[PDB]
C-alpha cells in the first residue's frame, strides 16, 4: 500500500509532520500531566473519518483506554464542529478500557480480529490508539530488580503494535506521560518521537525529537 496522512487539525503541526501521521507508522507523544496528549488523541479519532480532500481516510477507530480518559461527550463535540454527524462518528469508534498491563497485551491480539473483519469494507480500520501506552508497566514494575523484565514486555507489546501497523496500513498513535517525578521515553522504538508541552496563555507547542509548531485546544479539538 502506499503512505496514507491523517491531518491532526492544525495546519502548524501538519507541516511539521510532512502532512499529518502517517500509517505504516507508530507515532509517540510525550510530556507532562496536562500537556494536551489525550486532546489530540481525541482529535484524530474524529479527523480519520473525513475524505481525503479534508484530510482524513474515510477510516474506522479502535481506541484502548489504560485510565478511564476517553469522553464520548468531548467526540460530539469536535465531530459537530468539524461539520460531521456525532452519532456516525461514536459508531466507528471501538472501544475497551484495559484492566492491566497483561489484559492491555491481548487486546491487541483481538484487534487484529475486527481489523480483519472490516478489511475489505468501505470503512476498514485506519487508526489504531494506546493511552496510556506506559501507565500500568509503571506501576506494576518498580524497583531495579523489576526493570529487566517490564522492558522485556514493553518490547514484545511494541514488536506486535508494530506488526499491525505495518501488515494492514493502519496508523498507531500512543500517549506517554514523562516528568520529573517518574516516566520513561519508549528509546528507540516507535517511527517517530513527539514532544508536547504547554506555553504561555495556553499554548501547546510541539517539537520534533531526533522549527516548531504552536495550536489551541478549543471546540474543534486543535486548532491554529
Ligand atoms: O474486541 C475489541 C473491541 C474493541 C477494542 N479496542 C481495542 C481492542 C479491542 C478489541
Amino acid at each position: 500500500a502506499t503512505i496514507g496522512r491523517i491531518s491532526t487539525g492544525s495546519k502548524s503541526l501538519d507541516k511539521l509532520l510532512g502532512g499529518g501521521i502517517e500509517t505504516q507508522a507508530i507515532t509517540e507523544v510525550f510530556g507532562e500531566f496536562g500537556s494536551g496528549k489525550t486532546q489530540l488523541a481525541h482529535t484524530l479519532a474524529v479527523m480519520v473519518q473525513l475524505p481525503p480532500e479534508e484530510g482524513g481516510l474515510n477510516g474506522s477507530v479502535m481506541w484502548i483506554d489504560t485510565e478511564n480518559t476517553f469522553r464520548p461527550e468531548r467526540i460530539r463535540e469536535i465531530a459537530q464542529n468539524r461539520g460531521l454527524d456525532p452519532d456516525e462518528v461514536l459508531k466507528h469508534i471501538a472501544y475497551a478500557r484495559a484492566f492491566n498491563s497483561n489484559h492491555q497485551m491481548l487486546l491487541v491480539q483481538q484487534a487484529e480480529d475486527m481489523i480483519k473483519e472490516l478489511l475489505n469494507t468501505d470503512r476498514p480500520v485506519k487508526l489504531l490508539i494506546v493511552d496510556s501506552l506506559t501507565s500500568h508497566f509503571r506501576s506494576e514494575y518498580i524497583g531495579r530488580g523489576a526493570l529487566a523484565e517490564r522492558q522485556q514486555k514493553l518490547a514484545k507489546h511494541l514488536a506486535d503494535l508494530h506488526r499491525l501497523a505495518n501488515l494492514y496500513d493502519i496508523a498507531v498513535f500512543v500517549t506517554n506521560q514523562v516528568q520529573a517525578n517518574g516516566g520513561h521515553i519508549l528509546a528507540h522504538s516507535a517511527t517517530l518521537r513527539v514532544y508536547l508541552r504547554k506555553g504561555k496563555g495556553g499554548k501547546r507547542i510541539a517539537r520534533l525529537i531526533d522549527g516548531e509548531a504552536v495550536f489551541s485546544i478549543t471546540e474543534k479539538g486543535i486548532e491554529d
